[PDB]
């Protein structure tokens, strides 16, 4: 899983990701579910070898979660080449399994 800490940085490895699906955790420390699905959310990065796993902090790096209007945590936002196709907000791991499944 690769931390992103800037909105530039963000803009660079979508661009950056090809044709991969990008699954990016928006997170916090303070955060109950973010904390409990960190590990989780990291196991699928060994797994699905093919999709980028990116994470923001939320309070490192607030500007790039205000871009992305993520106010609760952790929201998983799915972009494909460039473009944000989907999202949802809860650390609900079915879903994230399934979503990285689903989409193309
Ligand atoms: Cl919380
Ligand atoms: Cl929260
Ligand atoms: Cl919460
Ligand atoms: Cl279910």
């Amino acid at each position: 899983v690769k931390q992103i800490e800037s909105k530039t940085a963000f803009q660079e490895a979508l661009d950056a990701a090809g044709d991969k699906l990008v699954v990016v955790d928006f997170s916090a420390t303070w955060c109950g579910p973010s904390k409990m699905i960190k590990p989780f959310f990291h196991s699928l990065s060994e797994k699905y070898s093919n999709v980028i796993f990116l994470e923001v902090d939320v309070d490192d790096s607030q500007d790039v979660a205000s871009e992305s209007e993520v106010k609760s945590m952790p929201t998983f936002q799915f972009f494909k080449k460039g473009q944000k196709v989907g999202e949802f907000s809860g650390a609900n791991k079915e879903k994230l399994e399934a979503t990285i499944n689903e989409l193309v």
